[PDB]
């Protein structure tokens, strides 16, 4: 076949996981035993960048049940999980291409494979994915991309110059992903210069998981620039408020276990944002007696974390001090060279948001004289040449939960992925409300409180949880209906 | 000077605990400093109805320094601080109506003399503004235009104001009767009281969830008759009153009137909304195994993700030690549970109102025996079991009628939100035009006023703020200023 | 003396209503009295009791009462009486009281004496007691002092001239309460020179609650001083891991609450040694929100603070940043004058070891050109002349959670109490072993770990809790018998 | 290569976690830099059986340094890890005979042979150990079974039929560990029956490790059978306090994060056992959102549990709704099969305690028509044919922290690890008041409080902790030392 992947023969330890797994996912269950027969998705062709663990082979397993042709990648190099990727490869529901460790420039590669569909009508003719599962945007990027760059190819009828340098506007090398994603798109518009513009005419819709996707997704919308419909599945309060958050609390322990020899109880312990993963990372850190301080740009954000006894500082201010940076912003240049060189001997630096650039991990690696070894897969000690001292870091500040460990559990992540489905369910329906001869400008909309609570609903009891049904006569006290929705829209939970 | 309080003499202790909250009021000290000068509510007649406490004397203190001429009464029985009315009256800040341990029916004859301003000798007038906690201002207001134009269509009192029972034959509250006692007084007197101040409230700001609710429901039926300001749903009001300041004052209120060790004691804990969650942390805290109730299922997972056993009522009510009602619903805790409570079982409330528990279904059951075993503490006694059940201070909010309420610093936070909310309604008079039949609605600060109180804050703590470059802020596309985060995000 | 001296004999009622609330957490007691009012074990015994008078010692001589003793009865601090108990006692008459909130300590003094004056039947004279329950050693204290006091009046035939001077050896003030105490015993030696010795006779125990008590008791032991038979109580493993620590978790809290009027969330809170007190406030603190700082002058304590992720600091490096302070060591001049004058304008103090020794109030209060006002009952804010800067005192410095509250709750004090009878039934029934005519040495012994157990057996209902029971292979298995000891003596819990 | 691991081409990375991990173990660093020059353990011959991990290299490495000759074998058949085990061959600082996943037959032919020496004066003759480092006792097992069996060997001149036999007294099948031993004992009757006897003339001293093996000693000691003296580290206040509990804190976590799919937040997790270790696993479990019911025979276990907010239950009565059980008793069959057939739909099995026996595994795996598949790497699902319901063990029921992880982190081991070092010194120190032509009886003891205090010092820098120090009255005030030890000896910290 034509999936690429590292081992077909790790398939059946992939397949039993994911039943085991399947325990606690009620909601993709659930979607399986009610969709199945009627295939709601029947004639999709569903591209998904979003990191592949078995938990994401739940997901693929429930999109194809629905009806949807599939072709898979994952979102980071280090997240895919070989086992879970080989399970669907071998039961034929997915073409799949992804593996832990691939180089920045195969990821690419993979990517775009990903996106490319063979025309059942004609050999020759490629298309794309009507529908788009993305996790930080990668997907929509190099769709957006490819456009751009197929109008300028058009404008000047040549390869547009920023594709073939090394550079930047302000002359700073671009970054390995920037490169390895041009490489591609100059390749393809040698191939066939129509190809992004092509697949535009088909897609219905993305649904993106993600905090810093989504940032993507609004920046793009604000400006008439977001060229097909999409859903911000990371705003379901059912995905937010435990997967961001509960998730991490204890993915990002089993991250930092097995990537940092060290005991947590005692240290110091810095967590670089305190948003809704960095909430649930101080959780976590505390839970095993780490002394944790937060560095914040928010306000509110600051105080919340004094409220949970946490000391908020700057980073300069403890930077020599602490014994562990996690960064947790969704920022970028948040950890630069000079801090780390005045961090102590043998300091660990990880972080958890989605790309690597909160972390200036490409000045490490080019600072003049640095020394580098590589302490175990996927972690590495860096020792300047000035001072002699060392800073140890996890998966190349790429994503520590997904890069060092396994990411979030199942039961989170069926209530994340519930979402997703029923995010794809929608675009899918309304596809006809897509009429490029009268909108070709998009924006980002949110699935309703009534499937959030549904999505909730539907995993109750994995946990045992018993919950008290309102009176008729208490329902008009609070001016709610019996089976909800109970909260007003700006509700925070 | 028509101001009834308990004890003028306590107003030293008073004035001394201000200046001590003040260490930590940092946004009313700032408000203070930065326009007493200025004076923007010059002019303004406030009337308030919140829980009059040191922290509510700081908040009187800076509306006054601001220029407002202010008259006070709490929003209920159980929870004014005698010192801190003491204090207002005795530097001559507001005129007061309000002691702990009002009757019912005091309490609403304190809240109409604090809606009555003078003018002639014998011409009454009303409150340019409303500070709100629980919407009993914003009711008086409402039912009595309603009063007033029923009066007039059949030139007689409406048969609603005269009876004891409601549409099915069940009796009033005594706080609906009290009001409709105040109501039909003030028919007899001047039929066009409340239509009269109408003319000249420029706006309500409502400090909690209960108010809120109520506004909600006066918004959509188009009957809401003067704009109004949210305060409740500011991010640094609701994420840090309702759940940090009940973690405190809810303990505080059970330390004082339950006797008994919260350690290993199983405490049901219905509801888990923003005080819910704050009311398991302070429980867990002090060793308690908290167990929830909840009819929302995302609020239900909530829980499970803190460790906390979800149940039905039913099914833990022969077992559990400890209730404590935080729903902002009504019959929640009802007689025919409390009989099948374990033997001496305490029973609290931490929501607005009593309604959550079936107090008066308790009081008026046949044979009931009841003794106080302290101030605001009662002891109920079933005749037929011969099991007892106590009641913290009658089902009243427990951390305001047994305790003090919230510490300084959170009541800071919300009380600047109070006052920017005061100064806005203020500002925008001019465009409150009654000639034309406008609706009305409720509107929430600005997030950058949000994220400013949190700012005026921070020092308390000793909290170091890092500031975006601006590559950074145009990164994650912000203002290196602020706001820093999207309209619906849930902090 | 049989007068009682209490505050208000009408607060009664309230009093004996909350020791039947109290009751149904307090079963130990409520077991002890069903299982021993008849047989009566502590007939003809004569308790005199120096412990802090509240709702649940009201309960502890309820028990001794039913058991057959008379009882003489007083608190063992200034402030910490609730005179509600004090009144239920006086009102069924069961014990005579000697004991108010809020007594000068000139007045502590006499109260004590006069709970250690029994009247003698056989014409006018008088009696001591047999056996004696105390807390913080000062009953123990006035009967060694009284004998010394009595030994070196009759080598010269006069007053002892460090009964009357103002001064110590080194020249400093003279603590009140060493004054007060020393004024009690002149009187006593103007009296009957021959009192204290004559209590000997028929004195044969005492039964000590606290580890400043423990203390005293174990120097004593070791010089070869101590009078009388000793059980220390504070040892039990049901009263040193429930009472010091659970019971201070909750009762420092309700203390600060009343007290303090500020939030503790976000406040840096030092808490002055981490012994088993100290632990307990740390506990506290943290759960609602408060950051807390860790003294220390044992490595072992210091290491365990930070397993539990709380910094160590010596005091000298936050004094001036820190927000309160609460001292929990058991020792002397912890918070100094000098200390006080660096914090940061109002600072709370507060002390909650069984001695206001900790902090040097008196230095405080005599400073030069200082300024005090009452802020609200026992809550003192000092203002210094040179910097105007103030720090507010809880309780003049003594013990804060019977201070500004009420103590721990029943279910604690039911451990420590059941322990207390234990231990005055286990001196009652030995004294025959007694012998004075013999250049006898006194010792300190504790309860056995099969009583031990005991005590927590009795409790287990009241929290619902569910025991289980060993087999007989498992029983060989971890070599213990099925009915305990389950733990070796020198076990750590 | 006279040693036997897995593969010494991991040395490298064993070498280069050994560095990093003597950053946090600075009591071993203290030692090797102290006594490196005058060797104070010069000439002993140190066997241990203790698992072999990198903290264990690190010891190994110190008793090298300190003058020793090293044989080291692990102390189960999963704990090894195997570039640690490489790291020290490679260096050639001991003879390893240790692997991770060793057969049972393995196990006990590696112990035998880390207790045989090849005496310096002939090549033929054999000889053993001068001092034993045990972890579980097994080592000291062999040895006293190995004396049993020599000496009725001799009564009979034959074969003893017990080491023959499969069965016990009562009929029932012994275990594989023990046959596996008789089967090394029976071999070396044949080749030397005078060897275990022959030993004991050399051997100076036994240190234990852990709560299980003290309990063996404790045993012996009592039967007056103990053969050499013994060092109970397990008790050490620096021992038990932070291993034992804070280390389960976190290596429990990590190895149900590494064996077990599920998340851990609202689960039912039953922690069998709440004395030092399971006090641990209860703090970590709701430290990531699990809620812990515990199960208990001592009712003062059971009391703290529920001070801590637990749920104390009868394992009967939460069988068929929880959803993970761990045991941390040091008994056995706690969970029998009849307990596992009730389980739910997955439900989840391990066991922290020294020893298997906590769980009746060899009945699972007996079951008639039992099915078993490995789900990874040393964790197995089983399903009952009858009901088709399956539970998932981890690691065959052993030791689960070393089992699917690595046991406790490098901090916490070197507080136990210089307790280790000390007590070697002192044994090896003390081995000419070793007479036994005259003193027939052997004792356990302790390391002294002066010795706790000093481990607990020598680790504060790590965490940045700064001690207090008492003035000259506050020492005399609290009857202590200005250098300690600053507790009585029945302190329970
Ligand atoms: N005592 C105080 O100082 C204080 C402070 C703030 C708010 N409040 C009051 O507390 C109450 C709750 O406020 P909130 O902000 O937490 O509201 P919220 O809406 O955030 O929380 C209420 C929760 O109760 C649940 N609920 C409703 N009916 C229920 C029932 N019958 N059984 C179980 N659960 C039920 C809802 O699902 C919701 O999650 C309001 O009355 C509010 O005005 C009091
Ligand atoms: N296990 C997982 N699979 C996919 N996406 C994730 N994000 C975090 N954890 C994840
Ligand atoms: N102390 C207080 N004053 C006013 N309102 C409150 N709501 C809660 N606590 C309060
Ligand atoms: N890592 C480890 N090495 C040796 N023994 C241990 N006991 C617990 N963890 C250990
Ligand atoms: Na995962
Ligand atoms: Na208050
Ligand atoms: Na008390
Ligand atoms: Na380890």
């Amino acid at each position: 076949m034509e999936s690429r992947i590292k081992d077909i023969s790790l398939a059946e330890f992939g397949l039993q996981d994911m039943e085991i797994a399947k325990t606690d996912m009620m909601g993709l269950v659930e979607l399986q035993r009610k969709y199945r027969d009627s295939k709601p998705l029947k004639g999709a062709r569903i591209t998904g960048s979003l990191h592949l663990t078995i938990e994401t082979s739940v997901l693929v397993e429930t999109l194809y049940e629905l009806g949807a042709e599939i072709r898979w990648c994952s979102c980071n190099i280090y997240s895919t999980q070989d086992h879970a990727a080989a399970a669907l490869v071998k039961k034929n529901i997915a073409t799949v291409f992804a593996w832990k460790n691939e180089t920045i420039e195969d990821y690419w590669v993979c990517l775009n494979d990903a996106m490319t569909w063979r025309n059942p009508n004609d050999k020759d003719k490629i298309c794309g994915p009507n529908l788009i599962v993305d996790d930080g945007g990668d997907a929509t990027l190099i769709l957006h991309e490819g456009v751009k760059a197929e109008i300028e190819y058009e404008k000047y009828n040549k390869i547009p110059e920023y594709l073939e340098t090394e550079l930047d506007e302000n002359g700073k090398q671009l970054s390995m992903d920037l490169k390895c994603m041009y490489k591609v798109l100059k390749m393809e518009l040698l191939k066939n210069p129509f190809r992004w513009r092509g697949m535009l005419k088909d897609l219905y819709g993305v649904s993106e998981e993600t905090t810093t996707g989504v940032l993507r997704l609004k920046i793009m919308e604000s400006e008439g620039k977001l060229l097909l419909p999409a859903i911000n599945v990371n705003d379901s309060v059912t995905k937010s408020k435990f997967d961001n958050t509960y998730g991490c609390r204890q993915s990002l322990l089993h991250g930092l276990f097995n990537g940092c020899i060290q005991m947590l109880a005692g240290k110091k312990i810095v967590v670089l944002g305190y948003g809704e993963v960095g909430k649930g990372c101080a959780q976590g850190l505390s839970g095993v007696g780490a002394r944790v301080i937060v560095t914040e740009i928010d306000p509110i954000c600051a105080l919340q974390a004094s409220m949970e006894g946490y000391q908020v500082s700057v980073l300069e201010d403890v930077v020599s001090e602490a014994d562990i940076f996690i960064t947790a912003t969704g920022n970028k240049d948040v950890i630069t060279v000079e801090h780390m060189r005045k961090m102590k001997e043998n300091a660990y630096i990880a972080n958890i948001g989605h790309f690597d650039d909160e972390i200036d991990v490409y000045g490490l690696e080019n600072y003049p004289g640095i020394k580098v070894i590589e302490v175990k897969q996927n972690v590495h000690k860096f020792t300047f040449p000035d001072t002699q001292k060392s800073v140890i870091l996890l998966c190349k500040g790429r994503l520590v939960n997904l890069g060092c460990a396994t990411g979030h559990p199942p039961l989170v992540m069926s209530m994340s992925f519930t979402n997703q489905v029923l995010a794809q369910m929608d675009l899918w329906k309304s596809r006809e409300l897509v009429d490029r001869s009268k909108n070709t400008r998009f924006f980002v909309k949110k699935l309703s409180k009534e499937l959030d609570e549904y999505v909730a609903r539907l995993h109750l009891d994995v946990l045992g949880i018993k919950l008290t049904k309102l009176t008729e006569t208490q329902a008009k006290y609070i001016n709610v209906s019996i089976n909800g929705p109970y909260k007003s829209e700006d509700y925070r939970y």
